[PDB]
């Protein structure tokens, strides 16, 4: 529209219908200028890589991009608390995105001092990746999404790609994408930018936890019609060999016959929180499970969705089995085990397999009069005709979506950080500040322009989405388990703001609360 | 419209249909001020140059030009990968330019310190001359033109012609074209630009090589029904003389009746890139190939589309029959040959003669029982009837178009250089900025103003380019010769930006990889 | 239809209209299997060749090819007499061909004797390269074209063609081409086949001479009003120079001023059949002129459109500037000038230059009073505004067209052999019969058969063609030449057959016998 005029307003509401909520949040950003307008080859040779494991080849782009893939930045706590105290599962079903609030600046320095004013007349651009023609860097659960908090202002991170690599250097196979190649808004600061997304169907989230073990799903008074070999000997000396069977009934109900089986497993190693039950040496890397791709390995990270630990034994974690937030304010680098929130999968260990004990037993030979029966412990098992599973549950700070490889097969693609698997996830949306030269020399030079009027963007971004509800029928009669806070006195109201006004996140999340049978 | 509002959209993409293939391109530009707002009279006085083959007399104008004539401001390597390896053919058909997004800068120095702010009230000032009134300045191979790589800021060259000379003066018959007096829309930073433009029928560029050879055409399993003159001795001594005559057929196809002939000759002189190879004196220009104009001689360069060289003989070339690139960062006088880019057309050696071989031999003389017969060595060979050729590849980085002179007769006109000859190819886009006056004196002089703001210019342009495409019908059983890139691992991907942000193109990409029969 | 019907009758006439003349000729063919029914690679190695000049690399195919290129293959000799003597031009318009009465044999060999069945079951398969997607071999002069006479029965020319070579080796740009991959009609006993043809429009072959010359169309009564110097020293000594000036007159027609020059010149050598008038040594190849393509060297045969010889000079010829054909029963290899029959173009010697004298002379230097002026003999000359010429002249037993090459640039496309030069000429009729295996093992093997039944196939074809003719208006008072044959006395006539019954045709007949004014 025009410079004095405002192309938006401020929308940040949840709308709570019978069987849809709609959340809208709306924040502040600010882009800079990156890479210095420049495309960059960048490699584990020129960050000092050294390890094989981690070579990686790839380009860092001038464009930013926006994300808001985390479930907090659309859910407040108390939103979230009804979401998982009130349904038994969730899906969100279309998306509204909005750019508008345009500020471009430009910076000038003197000496030591910098001047800010603004360039009406600079321009940025924006353009979404609806035909997924770029590399999908939104599946990872990276930094610089929308803060949980609204009133945070926040950063826009740079877009980065990588590509085939063999060691620091690249192949034939390898691409090379330009951003500037695709057509793009050119926004300034009385235009806005908007689009609408639909989601692609996909199941409901389990916001449930099983009340029933998928070994404890027979009547407990009544006998099967089905018999075992319950001895091979004699009982109470040589030549004792008979065999013999019972009826499975509710005195044995391990040896009684059913139908499903627990879904698969990978095991993981067991790391204790109490540091001396843990063996004194460097086992992190090496005692570590991982799969391998072209002779690179990468950590089984978090794997499998399997129960993170026994009843009872609270104190274990699998070493790479479970996702690891980090409270506010903690380093980056080896910090201590109360800086971190170490999440929980032991909702699921009612249809699951723990993900520190083995699959099972297998029989590995033919018992006879001179062998006596072995068995194999089974350390990870695949998918077999019968299995039942839960996915991995999804948090309040988790990632929301991933976008499934584009290949000839894959097998349940529920992304194994938790979330929701589509094909076209919501498309990318990449912003850039366009480049404005600085005074070129008066007599021509063919070489492309280095001297640029040091800038940077601000604005306002809305993101709106409508979540389908999956409402609970239980007829159970005991109240259920729901999340809530503690009335106890403490210094701060947890999920606020702190004396100096840093919001906080106290712990993880999850959805698995209300019970239904299995 | 206004300030805060865009004019147009950032658009760059290619869309291939069936039989066409649409190209746009956009880019950002600057342009400073130029000749301080004056016409400027130039001549190799002013420059310095002495030698009679290098004297010039013309103007500089304030004025820049837009410069789209080379096929990387509109093809992608993809795209003229696809193009070249998919296509019998292909010629311009329409044209779409627009200029948008006009911003304006004034630059202020203090003391060793300078100043750039917005002025919104200046104008650009840009017109076409679509009625050919100007000197055509692209068609010459001129730097200036749109970077091949989207990101890249040009600097917009300066609009500069010639008229007749007479050493370092000028004639009566000399022409000087004030460009302002020309109807030039100005446009405000609100404002925007735009027109059309439709390409006249060209024939489309052989973008094939040639499967068969002129001198294999005929059947290698059946005579001809013409005779030839075997022998005329008496074989196994003194009056020896009869005449004989054999069949023209397989064994002997050299000496068959044939209905076409290969095109036209100007010898060039062979080096060879083993330095060791090459006589030990300096024999560039003197040995060099030249054509004479009114005393002033011009390089025969690239000169007739002829073959580089013979079969094998890669190392040689013609010492100015080819067009020659300069690589990425390669400096401007003395580069070594590795510095540079030898393009070839060994492609056209089925139907055009070699460049440094004589066309043929032809008889000087009457043989006579005192006289044996004499031949001569023709280096040159004009156009004859029966002849057939091909004209000079195009290049990803060579040009496109060139402006027919307007002259009584022409032979051919396609551009020596490579492309489409055109009588009114896409007319010449000339900008400048409009001089903003300093504060004037208080008292009245008649004097022209000298004193002017400091300003430049920047914005983007869009140029879109419809192409008609030839599709292959080829009947060929065993496959083409493709363009690819090489698998094998490289520090850089090729036709990519380096770790610095440089982007480079490693080697100039024809477009003849397709066969078809002669 | 059916085995007992015939498909087709003999049609073989010519039906004179006003301005067109349609020509049907029907002759009885015979086909052969070739290669046993298989494609072989084929090159200069696989012959025995040796030198550069006739290296070689195709392949042979099992396929025939039906051929008429020849003027007498639709005209008799009265026919052409009537064309020559009553036409001042023609053309053909339009093309019917059928392949009627098709009758396929079956060879079986016992011991020293074969007999010959009809296999009523078997197929002979045509198909027309209407889309020109195959190497055209029918612009070379080759045998294997329909006889002459009617009566005759010819067996049909194996097709095979050639691509680009390097010696005897093969390129990766070198096609392959299988014959068997288009679709193409199965004839049995009682089916035809038939397509129709258009000609693309063409000149009027020139079959006329004129009776004017270039240098002599001035008024030989009146003075041009332009001048001449005549004279530049001063008559009957030291310092005697003085320009003059003369009217160029009927008294000194050669420096009249004139607006047209004769056609372009490539020099022959000069071959008398007073073989004592020859030089006593051998002279042909190596005194013969010709042109290089890619390091080949190809006989400049017959070249430019030029006279033969000068007025009463008949006993001489350019050494290969003319068409030479083979009297009936004439050999191979080396026979003597007796044996054949050495065309001549002494018509076209008003517009176009002598073919063993220079073009003219051109200045070399620049007189003055220390230096002669100085003249140089113009062996070779191209193409200049103003030239005006007549093609090659067109015979009885002569090509009647050729195939323009794909190529981006040609100039005068009429084939240097004689005849009219089409970009899309009559397409090649490939003919073939289907392999009929013999009894295979009863026992699988992978292999292709190799085993096959021996046969031979047998039909009538038809080639209806209509030529429009251009009537002469001439003024002329007195008689022109006409072709006429002799009254007097010989043992057998002209255009007839022998007392074995051996037709021969005794001379070479052109078309050029009336006049017109130049």
């Amino acid at each position: 529209d025009g410079v004095g005029s405002s192309s938006g307003n401020w929308h940040c509401d949840s709308q709570w219908l019978g069987d849809r909520v709609i959340t809208t949040s709306t924040r502040t950003w600010a882009l800079p200028t990156y890479n210095n307008h420049l495309y960059k080859q960048i490699s584990n040779s020129t960050s000092g890589g050294s390890s094989n494991d981690n070579a990686y080849f790839g380009y860092s782009t001038p464009w930013g991009y926006f994300d808001f893939n985390r479930f907090h930045c659309h859910f407040s706590p108390r939103d979230w608390q009804r979401l998982i105290n009130n349904n038994w599962g969730f899906r969100p079903k279309r998306l509204n995105f909005k750019l508008f609030n345009i500020q471009v600046k430009e910076v000038t320095d003197n000496n030591g001092v910098k001047t800010i004013a603004n360039n009406l007349t600079s321009t940025v651009q924006v353009f979404t990746d609806s035909d997924y023609q770029l590399p999908y860097v939104l599946g990872s659960a990276h930094e610089g999404c929308l803060p949980p908090f609204p009133a945070d202002v926040f950063m826009i991170p740079q877009y980065g790609y990588l590509t085939l690599n063999d060691g620091s250097q690249a192949v034939g196979r390898s691409s090379f994408y330009c951003l500037e190649y695709f057509p793009s808004q050119m926004l300034r600061t009385g235009n806005n930018f908007q689009f609408s997304y639909e989601f692609e169907n996909v199941p409901f989230h389990s916001s449930y936890a099983h009340s029933q073990s998928l070994d404890r799903l027979m009547n407990p008074l009544i006998d099967q019609y089905l018999y075992y070999l319950s001895k091979t000997i004699n009982g109470s000396g040589q030549n004792q060999q008979t065999l013999k069977f019972s009826v499975a009934g509710p005195s044995n109900m391990a040896v009684q016959g059913r139908n499903y089986i627990p879904g698969p497993s990978y095991r993981q190693q067991r790391v204790s929180t109490t540091v001396t039950q843990n063996n004194n040496s460097e086992f992190a890397w090496p005692g570590a499970s991982s799969w391998a791709l072209n002779g690179r390995n990468s950590l089984m990270n978090p794997g499998p969705a399997m129960a993170s630990h026994k009843e009872g034994e609270d104190r274990f974690f699998p070493l790479s089995g479970s996702l690891i937030f980090g409270k506010q304010g903690t380093g980056r680098d080896n910090v201590d085990a109360d800086k971190v929130m170490i999440t929980n999968e032991e909702e699921i260990k009612t249809t699951n397999p723990v993900a520190t004990e083995s699959y099972g037993q297998v029989a590995t030979n033919h018992q006879s009069a001179q062998a006596q029966a072995q068995t194999g412990w089974v350390q990870n098992q695949g998918i077999l005709p019968g299995m039942v599973w839960q996915d991995r549950d999804v948090y309040l700070q988790g990632p929301i979506w991933a976008k499934i490889p584009h290949t000839d097969g894959n097998f349940h693609p529920s992304p194994l950080m938790g979330g929701f698997g589509m094909k076209h996830p919501p498309p990318q949306i990449l912003i850039k500040n366009t480049p404005v030269p600085a005074d070129p020399p008066t007599a021509f030079n063919k070489d492309k322009l280095n001297s640029f009027i040091t800038q940077y963007s601000t604005g306002q971004v809305s993101v709106e989405i409508e979540w389908e509800l999956q409402k609970e029928n239980s007829k159970r009669w005991n109240p259920e388990i729901q999340y809530t806070s503690n009335y106890y006195k403490s210094n701060n109201v947890e999920f606020a703001v702190n004396t100096e006004g840093v919001y906080s996140e106290p712990r993880p999340i999850g959805t698995r609360y209300l019970t239904r049978n299995l």
